[PDB]
């Protein structure tokens, strides 16, 4: 119920596109639900970003030069995993949210695990 | 794929036996099936013969030598009793179509309760209450 939605949100990230299912379904355990108020800051353009976010109900505003207002099943912050890199712009809940993190430790170490994984990540990290 | 892990989880969490057990479980699961096509009239299990898994219908139909014949199709799942009772197939499986099929081994049913003792708890209560 929870979990197959989770997976097809999981499942649509371009950067998980060669894993195997069951590294999903560790992506898919390591996500951890958010609500946001409408209004509240998710992540300010600058600072470090250590996770990437999953909408699964609700808008938030991503303050790029121009605003976009992403929606359920839309995903942003995925540069928190592959650089290091600050996040690249201020996102706010433009309506009360409700989201799905996964923070870069948790897959950080996904990828310790297995050299097999590590490698994948590699080659399926540039755009 | 990744397409069929999704529905062979779907099919796989329908079935009772596999009740309030954690996502980490069925994953398992669902990784011990082994695939299997029938075709329409080759006989799957016959009543008797001592059963060393279940299985869980994918695609197509099977028909059950029952008293009264029934026939099961997608999402359906038989032969559980093997896996924790010695006692024969209680009746004569085959294919009505062409059949594809998910079964779970004995064998790889009992490694998965050495992990998590509960599945064999929560199988063995369900699968009797309901004879
Ligand atoms: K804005
Ligand atoms: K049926
Ligand atoms: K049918
Ligand atoms: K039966």
């Amino acid at each position: 119920g929870d979990f197959v939605r989770n997976w097809q949100l999981v499942a649509a990230v371009p950067l998980f596109q060669k894993l195997g299912p069951a590294v999903l379904v560790e992506i898919v355990r390591a996500l951890r639900a958010r609500t946001v108020p409408a209004g509240a800051v998710i992540c300010r353009i600058g600072e470090p970003g250590d996770r990437m976010f999953f909408v699964v109900e609700g808008s938030v505003s991503v303050a790029t030069p121009n605003p976009v207002e992403l929606g359920p099943g839309a995903f942003f912050g995925e540069m928190a995993l592959i650089s290091g890199e600050p996040r690249s712009a201020t996102v706010s809940a433009a309506t009360t949210v409700s989201l799905l993190s996964l923070h870069s430790a948790d897959f950080q170490m996904l990828c310790s695990s297995s050299p097999e994984i590590a490698e994948i990540f590699r080659k399926t990290a540039l755009e």
